[PDB]
């Protein structure tokens, strides 16, 4: 996160952080995620395309830093790994970059509700936030274009959601955002995600309530002037969230 301010895991108790095995010994930071349901995580494909191998991801509840320890978190083992069928990624966008993660723990448990581990609500059949709402974003990711490093706190902001009219123009970015994805930024733009994340929740208010409106994807850059960043529509895949959550 660009800017914005460091917070706790208590102003975003849905936050899912993972992270990968890598050849060679070492373990390090993927995308975020977000808890849908005690035993659900959704997040983006992209942030396991290269890596499909659904053992060598660890997903961490109620934790608000990277290396330290936060108490009452849980770590989780990914049981099941769901990418989309239609992922497909240009030089210009990622599409359909949507994922479900079964997650898991020593005992076969799933996550426990605390005051630092709680589920989003999912938005309801085609029913998006009014364009120019105010979105909460969180995430590990970096804080600088240019940075190598993670923060070690994770960090949270505030967004504006944009229309696609405004986001699909060439002022903008043009034909490659479709309607399967939802543009926010800073009108001054000096807040915004970045590389680190990827697969994290942009909330909104829907129905007087804090709901799950986007998963962040794409960009150009972060916080560059007329580039919003680009978020995974919840809303347009409610169908496919629910066929793969029975049974
Ligand atoms: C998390 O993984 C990030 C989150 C970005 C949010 N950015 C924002 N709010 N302004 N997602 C990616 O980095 C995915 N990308 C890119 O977004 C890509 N932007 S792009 O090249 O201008 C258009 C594009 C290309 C390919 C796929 C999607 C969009 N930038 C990448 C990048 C650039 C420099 C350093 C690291 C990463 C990139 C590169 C490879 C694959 C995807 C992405």
């Amino acid at each position: 996160i660009i800017g914005g301010e460091f917070t706790t895991i208590e102003n975003q108790p849905w936050f899912a952080a993972i992270y990968r095995r890598h050849r060679g010994g070492s373990v390090t930071y993927v995308c975020g995620g977000s808890l849908i349901s005690p035993c659900w995580v959704i997040s983006a494909t992209h942030c396991f395309i290269d890596y499909p191998k659904k053992e060598d991801y660890i997903v961490y509840l109620g934790r608000s830093r990277l290396n330290s320890n936060t108490q009452g978190e849980m770590k989780f083992e990914v049981e099941n790994l769901i990418l989309h069928k239609d992922y497909s990624a240009d030089t210009l966008a990622h599409h359909n970059d949507i994922a479900l993660l079964k997650i898991r723990s020593k005992e076969g448990r799933c996550a426990q509700p605390s005051r630092t581990i709680q589920t989003i609500s999912l938005p309801s059949m085609y029913n998006d936030p009014q364009f120019g709402t105010s979105c909460e974003i969180t995430g590990f990711g970096k804080e600088n274009s240019t940075d190598y490093l993670y923060p070690e706190q994770l960090k949270m902001t505030v967004v504006k959601l944009i229309s696609h009219r405004e986001c699909q123009q060439p002022h903008y970015y043009g034909s490659e955002v479709t309607t399967k994805m939802l543009c926010a930024a800073d009108p001054q733009w000096k807040t915004d995600s970045c590389q680190g994340d990827s697969g994290g929740p942009l909330v909104c208010s829907l129905q007087g309530r804090m709901t799950l409106t986007g998963i962040v994807s794409w960009g150009r850059g972060c916080a560059l002037k007329d580039k919003p960043g680009v978020y995974t529509r919840v809303s347009h895949f409610l169908p496919w969230i629910r066929s793969h959550t029975k049974e």
